[PDB]
Formats: C-alpha cells, sequence, structure tokens
C-alpha cells in the first residue's frame, strides 16, 4: 500500500503537470558571462570530477526516485545501466518500503547488479528515524546496493499535504542520525525534495556533523503538486490548502548560495529543476560541485534506454557548451567562471545578508 | 435607510467583484523561508496566544462586518457560533445603526447571546465622534454584546466616494476619543478599513493615547469599489472619481511594516486581503500580533454554518502548516522566523526610511 | 495653410489615438501616502493659490492649444467661459498664426472678451526668435488678449518630425528672449510640449533668466505620433522615423523631479498627460506648483460647454479627495505631502543625481 | 561545400526568424535624455568622423557578411555601391572561402571596384589561425580588396552548434595574430558575431596588442538560432540544445559598456541589433566610436540598391534626430550626452564591477 503511494508517485510525476508548476528555481537570474575567446578547442574540455571516493566522468548525478516493486525496479534498471555507461552517479528512491517488505528488495539491488562500477547511493527518509529506524536498518539500505553514500531526504512540505504523511521532525532525529554517522562505513548526504535548504537548515545539520547537502530547491518537480493532486483524487480538503503552497520553498539557485555561504566547505548538488546541461553547468558555477536531475531522468527512462542515453549524451553537450562558451577547460575553471545575478534571486542574497564580495570568493 | 446601506453593502461585498480589485496586499513581496528540518513536530504546534485578558485558540480575528437587521443578525449569529466554536475573536459591524433605531440592537447582541466566552469587539465610525457622540454612546455598544473592546473605524476614503458619506474628520474627534478612554473600561483599537494605516497615522494616534491599530490595509475588501458600485448604481457622477482611486492606500503588508515600526509596542491586527492561513503566517511573521480577516468570513457564512466551519478548519491547518515548515512552535516563534522582502514591498520600506535592520529586530 | 497644419493638429488630437501613445508619464511610480486619519474635513479644504499676481481657485491651468480659424476660437470660447467660472487659468495656442494673418486674431481675443478675469496666458514658439520675431511680436500676441503672461514654447522633437517643421533652436534665442524679458511687463513661462524638461535644460534656461517652467513632459499627448499620422497621411517617409521615436523624452514625473530640483526655487506647472485630479495631486506633490492641462480639456470642449463644466467639477472633485485623503488642508499641505517613489522614477532619479533625501527637503 | 554553407547563412538570415530571438541588447535599458532647448540647428548638425587614416560621413558602417559565389558578389557589390555613395565603411563576410577557391575571389574584389574611396575591411575567422593561416593568408584577404582593416572574428559559439562547425580557440592563435600584426600594413579589429565582447575577452586581447573591437553583442542577429535551423534540418541532434542557448551572450548594451570600461582608449564599434539610427545614437553615447549594422543592410540589398539607400537615408535621418534631441552638434559631443541606464543592465554593470561615476567619466 507504500507500493501504491510509489507507483502514484511515479505517475502524477511522470505524467501530471507539476514540472515548474507555480514555482521557480530562480535560475534565469543567473548568467554565464560569454566568452568570444575561450582560450581551448571543445575537444580538451575534460569534465571529470571526485564524488567522495570515486571519480565520475560528469559533475552531474541522478537523485533517488523509485524502488518497491517489479515495474519500478525496472525503471531502476534502466537508471543504472545508463548511469554506468556514462560514468554518473546513482541514488536509488526512499528504500523503506524495502525495510518494510522483503518482496521491495529486488527493485533496488539490480541497481547494483547492473552498475559495478559507478558511485550508488543509498536512501531513507528523516521522518523514519524519529520513528525507530536507526544503525541497522542503515546498513541494511547501504548492504543492499553495496552503496557508496546514503542520503537521507528532508521532505516536511510533502508530509504536510501528503494524504497519508508523516510530519515528524523532532531534533533527537539529528542526535541519532550524527550517532548512526559514527558507525557508518559511508558518507551521509542529507537531500532536500523540492522545498530546498536554507541557510539555518544547512548550519543546524552541519552543527550534529553533516558536512554533503543536496538542495533540492523549488522550481523542478513540485511535491507539494504532487500531493495536492493526490488529495484532489479522494476528495480530500488538504487539495486547496497545498494550492496556497505551491510556491512555498528555496528556489534552486538562491538555495545553492544559501548553502555554500553558510557552509564554505561542503560537498554541494545543486538540484531541483536541472532540465539542460546549462541549468547544471549555471548551478555549478553559482557553487555547487555537481548538479543533481531526477524527473528529466524518470521520463527518459520510461521511454526506453536508447531515450535515456539519448538524454545524456545532450546534458553532457550542453554542459561541455557552457564550458566551451565561458573558457572553462574543467569543472574547477567552472566554478570559478564569471556570472551575473540579476532580479530576484539578487533581491534574495541582499535580503538574507549574502554579502556578493565575500559569496564570489567563497564560490570562487 | 441606512438599514438599506447595510443591506446593500453586504449584498456588494458577498456577490460582485471587489475583493481585491485593481488593490494589492504587496503579501507576495513577503517570503517565509522554509526549513527543510523543522525541528518539531505538527502535532506539538501551538497557536494560542492572548487578546487583551482573555487567551485565544488562534491567532486570527473576524473583524467587524455587519448588523442592523434580522437577516443581518442571522449572519452575525452563524459568525459567532463558528467563532466560539473555534476561540476566535469576533469583532461586530458598526452599531451606529443601533444606537439610532432599537430594531437593531437585537442584530447585535445576539452575537454574546451565541458566543459567552470568546473576544467580542464593538463598533462606531470615527466620523460619529465628530458629530455627537460620547462616552455614553461608546458605553451603550459596549453593553449592547458585553464587548471586550470596541474598535473605532476610519473609513474617509469610503466616506469621499459615499452617495451619502460623511468625510469628517477634525482633530478634536481625537481629544474626544482619548477623554473618552479615560472613562471606558475597556480597551479602544483603531482600526481602518480596506486603505491602510500609515505611520503618521499610527504616530498621531499614539500620541492621543492609542496602542492597538487593525491595518486593514488595501488588497482585500475594496471599500472604494463598493461605493464606486453603489454610485454607478444611482447615476451619481462620483463613480468615474471613484475609479480613479481604487489603487488608492497603504497595501496591508507595508501597514504592518508601517505600524510595527512606528509604534514598536503596539498590539496590531494585521488585515486586509487576509485570505489564507498562509497570508496569516505571513502577517504575524512580518509584525502582527494577530491576523484579521472580514469579507470570506462573510461569504462563508452566508453558505452556512458548516461551510464557516469548515473555512476556520482550512486557515487554521494552512496557519499551522506554514508555522510547521518554518520550525516554528509556537506563535511567538512565528513572530521572529526567518523572512525575505522583495520587490515593491522593498522599495516601499526603503524610501519611507524603514531600517531593515531596525525593522527586524522591533518584528524580532 | 498654417491654418490647415492648425485644424488637423485639433482634429489628430481629439479624434485620433495619441494619448499616452507608446509613453509614460511615470506618475504609477508616485504613491501619495493614505492617511485613515486626515485631521480634517471635506469642507474645510482650501485650493486656492496664486499665480503671478492674481489668485486662482484651484492650482490646476489649461495650457495652450489652438487658435487661427473661426472654429477655432469657437474651442477657445468655451474652454474660456468655463475657465472664467472655474477660476481657472487659461493658455492660448501659439499665436504665430495670428501676427501672420490679422484674420487669425478674433479667434484668440474672444478668450477675454469672455474671460476678465482669470489669467490668460500668451503663446509663441521658439524657433520663431531665430526667425525674426522679437519684442514687438511678444508685445502683440500679450495685448491681443491683455495676457497676465507668456509662455515661449519648446517643440524640437515636433519640428524634426513635423513635415513642414522649423528645428531652428540657436542659442541666440535665449540671448533674444533674455533681452525681450527686460521690456516686457508680464512674466515669461517656457514650457516644453510632450517631451519634457530635463535639468540640462532647465539650468540652462535659468541661466538666461528663466524662473517659470511647464514640464509637458512625456505621457500625454505624443506630439511626435501627431506628425507620425500627418507624414503617414502624406506618405512622407519620415513616418517610420517618427515610430522609432514614440517613446522619446523625458517622463512628466521626472520632469517635475529634474526641474525642482536643479531650480529649486522655479515656479513649476507640471503637465503632459495629467487626466485626473489623482494625478494632479501627484504632480503638486511631487514638486510642481500647479498641474497643467491641455488634450481632455480640448476633448471636452469639443463636446460642448456642460461636458467641459462636468469635467472641471469631476477634476476639482478628485484633486480635493487627494488633499482629504493626504490630510492636506490646502495647496501648500499637499506640497509636503508624505509620497512613495518606486520603480524606474526611482531608478532614473538615482542614475540622475537626484540624492533623494535633498529631493524630499526641496519638494517641502 | 562551404559556398553552400555561404548561400543557406544569407537565406536563414533573410528569411527566417533569427533577428533578436529570445534574445536582447539591453538598449531598452538606454534611455538618451531629451534636451527641450538643444542650443543648435538640425542643419548644422555635423556626422562626420574619423576610421583609421580616412574621413566617413556617419559614424556608422556595414560589419562584413557575405561573399564566395557570384550572387552573393552581386549583395556586396549593392552594399558597397551604396556604402561608397554615403560615405560609410563596408566590411566584407568571411575569405577564407576565397582563400580556398580561386573563383570565389571575384565576389569579394568588386567590393573596391564599386566603392574606392571608403574604408573596406577584410575578414578572416580566429579558428583558421589554429589551422595554418598566418601572416600570407592575412596578406591576400587584405590586397584582394585592397582593405584599410582586417577584421578578425570570434564565432565559437556558432561553432559549437554548427554542424560542421570548428571550435578552436586555442591562444596560440593570439600569440599568431599578434606576430602578424607585426607585419600587417592596416590595422586589425577583433569582432564578435552575435554573442558580444565581455571585460576578460576585451582585456585579454588588449593583452596582445590588439586595440580595435567590435561588440557584436546578443539581440540581433542570432547565430546560435541560424545554426539551430540548419541542424533542425538535417535532423541533427545539436538543435535542441542550440535552443537551451538562445539566449547565451552579452547583450550590445553590456557589451560596450563592458569593452569601454576594461579599455577605455579602445576604438570601439558598437554593434548587434543596431536597428535604427536611434540605435546607433545609443551605442555612441553608451561608449562605441561607431555603430555598426550587418543583417537589416543585407534585407535591404536582397531587395535593391534603392531599397538599401532609403534605408540609409532613414538610419542617418534618425541618428541626426537624436543628435538634434540631446543638443549633440557633432559625434564627440553625442559620446558625451546624458543618459539614463536603468533595469537589467544597471543590473549587469553593479554586479559585474562598473562603478558608474567612473563610467561617466571614461565614456566621456
Ligand atoms: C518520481 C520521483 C520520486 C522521488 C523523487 C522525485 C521523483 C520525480 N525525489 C526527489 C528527487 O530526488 C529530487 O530531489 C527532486 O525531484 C528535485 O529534482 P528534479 O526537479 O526532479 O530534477 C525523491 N527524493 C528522495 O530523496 N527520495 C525519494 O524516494 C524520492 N522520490
Ligand atoms: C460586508 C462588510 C462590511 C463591513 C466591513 C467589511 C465588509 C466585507 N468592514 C471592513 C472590515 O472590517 C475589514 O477591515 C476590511 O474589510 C478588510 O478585511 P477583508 O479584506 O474584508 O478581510 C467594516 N469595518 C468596520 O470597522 N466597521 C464596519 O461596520 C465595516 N463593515
Ligand atoms: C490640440 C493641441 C494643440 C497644441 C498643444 C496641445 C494640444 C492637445 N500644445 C501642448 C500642450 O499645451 C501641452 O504642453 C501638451 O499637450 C501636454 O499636455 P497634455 O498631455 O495635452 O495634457 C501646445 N503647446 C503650446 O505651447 N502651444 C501650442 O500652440 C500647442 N498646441
Ligand atoms: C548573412 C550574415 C553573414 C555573416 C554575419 C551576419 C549576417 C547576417 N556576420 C556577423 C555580423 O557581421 C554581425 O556581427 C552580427 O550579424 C550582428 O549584427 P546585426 O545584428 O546583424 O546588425 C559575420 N561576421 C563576420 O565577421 N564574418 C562573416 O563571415 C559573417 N557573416
Ligand atoms: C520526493 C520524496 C522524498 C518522495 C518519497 O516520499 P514518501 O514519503 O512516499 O517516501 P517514504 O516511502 O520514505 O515514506
Ligand atoms: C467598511 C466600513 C467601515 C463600513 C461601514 O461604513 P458606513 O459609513 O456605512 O458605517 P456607519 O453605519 O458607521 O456609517
Ligand atoms: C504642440 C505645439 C507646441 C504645437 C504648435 O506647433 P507649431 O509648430 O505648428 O506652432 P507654430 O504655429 O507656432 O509653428
Ligand atoms: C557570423 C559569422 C562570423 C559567420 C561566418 O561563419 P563561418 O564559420 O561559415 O565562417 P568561415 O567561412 O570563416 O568559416
Ligand atoms: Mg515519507
Ligand atoms: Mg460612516
Ligand atoms: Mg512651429
Ligand atoms: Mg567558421
Amino acid at each position: 500500500d507504500i507500493v501504491n503511494r510509489k507507483v502514484e508517485h511515479v505517475e502524477i510525476a511522470a505524467f501530471e503537470n507539476v514540472d515548474g508548476l507555480s514555482s521557480s528555481t530562480f535560475l534565469n537570474d543567473v548568467i554565464l558571462v560569454h566568452q568570444g575567446f575561450p582560450g581551448i578547442s571543445f575537444s580538451e574540455i575534460n569534465t571529470k570530477t571526485k564524488f567522495f571516493r570515486k571519480e565520475i566522468s560528469v559533475p552531474v548525478m541522478v537523485t533517488g526516485m523509485t524502488g518497491g516493486r517489479n515495474e519500478l525496479g525496472r525503471i531502476n534498471k534502466i537508471i543504472a545501466e545508463v548511469a554506468e555507461k556514462f560514468g554518473i552517479p546513482m541514488g536509488v528512491g526512499s528504500q523503506r518500503v524495502a525495510i518494510e517488505k522483503a518482496e521491495a528488495r529486488e527493485s533496488f539491488a539490480i541497481v547494483r547488479k547492473v552498475a559495478p562500477t559507478i558511485p550508488i547511493i543509498a536512501n531513507l527518509g528523516m521522518p523514519q528515524l524519529v520513528k525507530g529506524y536507526g544503525l541497522k536498518e542503515f546498513q541494511d539500505a547501504i548492504q543492499m546496493i553495496e552503496a557508496d553514500a546514503i542520503a537521507v531526504h528532508l521532505n516536511p512540505a510533502q508530509e504536510v499535504f501528503q494524504p497519508e504523511g508523516e510530519p515528524e521532525y523532532q531534533i533527537y532525529a539529528l542526535e541519532k542520525l550524527r550517532d548512526i554517522s559514527k558507525e557508518l562505513s559511508v558518507p551521509i548526504i542529507v537531500k532536500e525534495s523540492g522545498n530546498g535548504i536554507s541557510m539555518e537548515t544547512a548550519k543546524l545539520l552541519y552543527s550534529y556533523g553533516i558536512k554533503n547537502f543536496d538542495t533540492s530547491g523549488q522550481g523542478g518537480t513540485n511535491w507539494i503538486a504532487i500531493e495536492m493532486i493526490r488529495d484532489i483524487r479522494r476528495g480530500n480538503w488538504k487539495a486547496e490548502s497545498a494550492k496556497n503552497f505551491l510556491d512555498w520553498g528555496v528556489p534552486t539557485a538562491a538555495s545553492i548560495m544559501e548553502v555554500r555561504y553558510s557552509v564554505p566547505d561542503s560537498f554541494l548538488v545543486g538540484s531541483g529543476g536541472i532540465r539542460s546541461g546549462l541549468d547544471a553547468a549555471k548551478a555549478i558555477a553559482l557553487g555547487a560541485d555537481i548538479a543533481g536531475m531526477a524527473l528529466p531522468v524518470l521520463k527518459s527512462a520510461i521511454e526506453g534506454k536508447e531515450s535515456l542515453e539519448q538524454f545524456f549524451r545532450k546534458i553532457i553537450f550542453e554542459l561541455k557548451a557552457a564550458m566551451m562558451l565561458t573558457g572553462s577547460k574543467d569543472v574547477d575553471a567552472l566554478k570559478k567562471t564569471s556570472i551575473v545575478i540579476l532580479g530576484k534571486l539578487k533581491e534574495w542574497a541582499e535580503y538574507r545578508g549574502i554579502n556578493l564580495s565575500i559569496y564570489e570568493k567563497v564560490r570562487k
């Protein structure tokens, strides 16, 4: 029955209108400065970068989405085999459903069978830490796919509007997560799920030892929309309230700025509405180490292996065109390339006390 | 005949297009910062707060609207009994009509019969203070409903365009109000009626002893539109002039800032176009002690008791979602939560000498 | 034939779409701060003010438009008799046509027959000063209507696009104007004609003794558009060029700021797209001494005396509404009332070095 | 092969929708301040200016476009003979095609036969410098048309999306350019091609001795769009990627500021979406020495000699109208005339560290 949410989630995400619904990444307020003399040739552009103890071919990852039933595993299988082929890391979807039901397990393990070398990232929700999950459940999530890291997701907005949601985010959870991390052999990433990570939340997680963040800002998949749709579907009164919250959250671009600023040494995934290699380039230039994507990977995967391969080919070409046209021979140069910040993003940073001088120095 | 006006007011506000007509709250310029780790659980959120010497369940009030005839009293009955059920304060409409006609009295008194515990707020207009009302009339308004406070409304814009209107706001009235307040056993609130309270107005009222304010800013019920409609209806020439004034006034959000800034210890109702618990959260976060609402309460009340009950359930849920998602365990924490101010509201504050640093400290 | 262009000007201005065509006054960036406690009564509001040596009932004037043929004089007759009834000053149209043709004279003189007490303002164009006009022609313009002042118009944008235009604006014209002003027994006002007065132009005129200005900024009657239509009509190639210039000039609001700032002691008419008594209030609050209007007066005058009477009644009502609602018992108080400046006007002032503190003090 | 590309470029530029496609010059953020007293007469305005060792009649040039086949030469012939008649300089299109194929030569030489006195500017692409071209090729391009200068184009964005493009911009190319310039008897201009010159690029070029720049900013011909169209036509996958890059580049107005700022003594052509004499005047007032145009000259030339004569007549009239209306007797006075800069261009300059005070002094 958690298993039908799982398919309903994928079905609404894949086929309903929830991508950027009434929301914004603020990435239109970021401009990469064009260099008419790049100083490089396209063919010498190098996109390799570090992902924990592995090297990856591109600074992009697929973030966690699904798992829990065999048709969901077939999607994970297509994503994982193509991610392997391209040398990109892949997070799986929440593994709760496979801690609760042994028959859900293969729909996650298939990822590692088909992708033996790339970084694979486990996944469990914060609310499960408040309800009993502890070290052993983390280790089971991890071994089930021989993960190189585990992502713990924050989705309080989703849970608030979810018909059968669990909006429990007591501080005790962080004490538990900090303890669990002492004992785990792989790092923890804390990621949002469409509503973004602010500086208050990043400093707080940081105070409990978390150094790896995934912004998942607003502007991309709108989980408040997804749950609004599930509410409409059951005639649940919450739907009209969800609609008032459609634009709730920290935009992706602002979240990247807030996390890089407030935790200058964090390992940062910039995600939530990254739809092109140009978006990916902007995310990294603003301050992320890697760009994350979920929804468009799902939509291509459902179309098939070849559609997904073409999708990555296009993302990668678009990333390298942005590096070419900013004179960035490598990911490190991209992180330092010249930008312009305009509009609401600029007003957001100013109000929030993001001194642009210190900002430029910190993103580099 | 003032009784026909009372009827025509309700009918135009309920059924014509005057909610936010050519006007704006500026609340879209206020963003509540999302906290992906709230640090609390939904179920522990506490919405109680003080309203003078009483405790109320939710920091929201229904502000004054109607009374004067038995159908108007049936509306007041429904609002009051639901307000009583939910532990929320209720203002009644202008009681002038019941000072002038004894047969109008029961349409107000019904409120206290059906709501014996909640704060009830009496109502008289400023222009009646310059025309002979004094202490006794205030006391009669109060005792008629065993009121816990009396609201004196400012409606000069309305009066100017009213067919019918009395635009008399001589300073003598304030002298009289200050004198009356010496003798009254309950507090006075001064409220606008759709065009908002500016800093010069709030400082002037304060200089005469007024400490309780209700912004009633523009962007909600447009009273200049309502009178425009009454002018059209009678082929009165003033209609075309009212139309040029549709966007006149201080936007709610700016008014909240101006009042809180210029009278930092004021008790503040933030109202005028509050249409969701999210709007209510923003109002409180910006500087108000409570959020006030009138028009959407009227619309639900007209549909009936159950519709009105559902409306409050939804407002309260939305308020709590916004507290949850900012990590606000209680009203006091919401007042201090992180915000961003952008766009025209930012420009309005800057031009008016609202130093944002000092604003932050003052709102807390 | 000059007589024909005068006919054609009125016809295009009255009947074609040239009011505010692709242009803006920037008055939407000026907000008058609402005072919910005005401290006054509508009936005590005083709108009297000084116009040179006379008193006028309202701080509004009708600016120069027409004259030159008998049907044009019938329009001047109607405007003048209504202006007399209301105690408002009236400028006449360029009197060149009546210096050149004695039969054109009565169409100006009728103004003074019918309006024996109000200020009447004569009119000649700056280009004529470089083409032979001097003292005697000014004195002839003045005595023809026993004028209390003479306006000299600037219209270089119009003359550039006019099929038979004279774009001659040699500095010698100012030397001549300065000399003439020594000898004249009435004051000179220099007025633009839909393209506005900048600070450089105001300071230059001031250096030659000019102390009285009429901004005639962009956003109201678009004279470039008028000449563009005349060019289309004659298949003149210039029409396409005029179209690129439709939005050329200083917006009225900016021009009022520029002139009041750069010449703090000037006598200032704020005009160019004043369409309501609210616009008129904003213009005075921004820095003008009086609001000027031309096109809407022509349109009403063409419809008849009673239409024109109704029009002034509405402007006056709207002006007094705005004074009531800002707590302005008189014109002097309106000049000092609180405002907000936002948007492009704000950015215009900042780029042009208009320090807002010193601005606030100067407008007063 | 390349001859076919040359024909398809002209056809797509002339007849498809690529002029300003999803892009912007930012010239709408530049306002020339109107001067109601210009202090000059239209007939005394002088538009002459220097272009290296020649005098040209108007501060406008036609920038390089075509050549390579006899129908392309017939367009070159028409533009050249009209340019000659008007005293305006003309660049030819890339001469690569005529270095590779001797039959393409006459389509360039024709320009000098028909325009013996005006400056003619040769053209080669920067990629060819890394691919074997050097002094001799430059000298051939120059003698082929007895050029007064040679433009070297930057088009890395075009090359990236061009189906058969060569994105090779190694620093060695600049080393070679600098060496060539020692030996050449005419100056070098470095020009972009629709995507604009940033300060980092201008400083880098300057460091290798280049002092002559042509902004060719985004907002006019969109070469990324043109190549997108060629990719669509060939079902080449890159088209979808080009589409994501449609708004890539430095807007013309921003590029003019960046170059004039970071290289104050540069000789500077402002181009990329100059469509009227008004645009031309803005470009010069902002900091360019001359305004450049390509696409609208092509579309006129294709209609014929008389159409192109009419086009120039219009551009020059518009330019002079803008001088007239700013009080600019000559090109030098235009470069110093008062402007306002607003909106995104203002935010762009602030973010990029362009101090407006120092900007003003340098643009003069
Ligand atoms: C269908 C599907 C389902 C999930 C997701 C999304 C998608 C589309 N996402 C959130 C996802 O990883 C990502 O953070 C957000 O979707 C923002 O990225 P995009 O805008 O989708 O690129 C998500 N995140 C998570 O941490 N655990 C989960 O199980 C899921 N589930
Ligand atoms: C039908 C009706 C009639 C009244 C009002 C409202 C409406 C809708 N309001 C104004 C109300 O108290 C509130 O200040 C404004 O309407 C702004 O709130 P809303 O935007 O309507 O939530 C009101 N104000 C008051 O002080 N005395 C009054 O009698 C009236 N009457
Ligand atoms: C039909 C007509 C004819 C003229 C004008 C206007 C109109 C509408 N105006 C310009 C006028 O006085 C005013 O400066 C502008 O029209 C801007 O004000 P409005 O936007 O029209 O209110 C004008 N100005 C002036 O100095 N002498 C002239 O003779 C003319 N004639
Ligand atoms: C048909 C065509 C062909 C060419 C171009 C343009 C056009 C439209 N342009 C670029 C051009 O010179 C100019 O920099 C840009 O087109 C921007 O100016 P416009 O917006 O077209 O005025 C160009 N530039 C150049 O240096 N060498 C050339 O071969 C070409 N070819
Ligand atoms: C976007 C995201 C985190 C989806 C998981 O939602 P959920 O609450 O259904 O996950 P779980 O299965 O962990 O409860
Ligand atoms: C919004 C508002 C204050 C309505 C009451 O106006 P009114 O002038 O009809 O009230 P009263 O009956 O007190 O004159
Ligand atoms: C708007 C305005 C000033 C019109 C008079 O133009 P004009 O050039 O025809 O006047 P004159 O008859 O004085 O040339
Ligand atoms: C806009 C511009 C510079 C066009 C020349 O393009 P190209 O790559 O076809 O030129 P070349 O013939 O020099 O390769
Ligand atoms: Mg969950
Ligand atoms: Mg009243
Ligand atoms: Mg004239
Ligand atoms: Mg090339």
